[PDB]
């Protein structure tokens, strides 16, 4: 109906925001645009989801997500990725795995904030019932 139209717009404008927020943050730089393949050649062959902030725009954007969960799993995978990529004990690695960790943080801290737990059930029940 409009009306679960109008939800799942709510939706998107809350992810867009909160996306924006993560995006404009100078620590999450790193994760802002897809890994540039002449940048780092073997990056594509090892992770096999990439995933970025200008990515997870462009998904909102094309209705690709249904809840806020959906989102999240996205924020995840930025994370995890990050992690799998970069795992070595050197400074670099580190700093990146840092990020990762606090970019993934920030986003749910945000979200435990600012969504309504039942605004959160609704777009599930809409989903669960289409
Ligand atoms: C996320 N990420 C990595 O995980 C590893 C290298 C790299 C280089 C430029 C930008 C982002 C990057």
């Amino acid at each position: 109906s409009m009306q679960e139209e109008d939800t799942f717009r709510e939706l998107r404008i809350f992810l867009r925001n909160v996306t924006h927020r993560l995006a404009i943050d100078k620590r999450f730089r790193v994760f802002t645009k897809p890994v540039d393949p002449d940048e780092v050649p073997d990056y594509v062959t090892v992770i096999k989801q990439p995933m970025d902030l200008s990515s997870v725009i462009s998904k909102i954007d094309l209705h690709k997500y249904l809840t806020v969960k959906d989102y999240l799993r996205d924020i995840d995978l930025i994370c995890s990725n990050a992690l799998e990529y970069n795992p070595d004990r050197d400074p670099g690695d580190r700093l990146i795995r840092h990020r990762a960790c606090a970019l993934r943080d920030t986003a749910y801290a945000i979200i435990k904030e600012e969504l309504d737990e039942d605004f959160e059930q609704l777009c599930e029940e809409i989903q669960e019932s289409r």
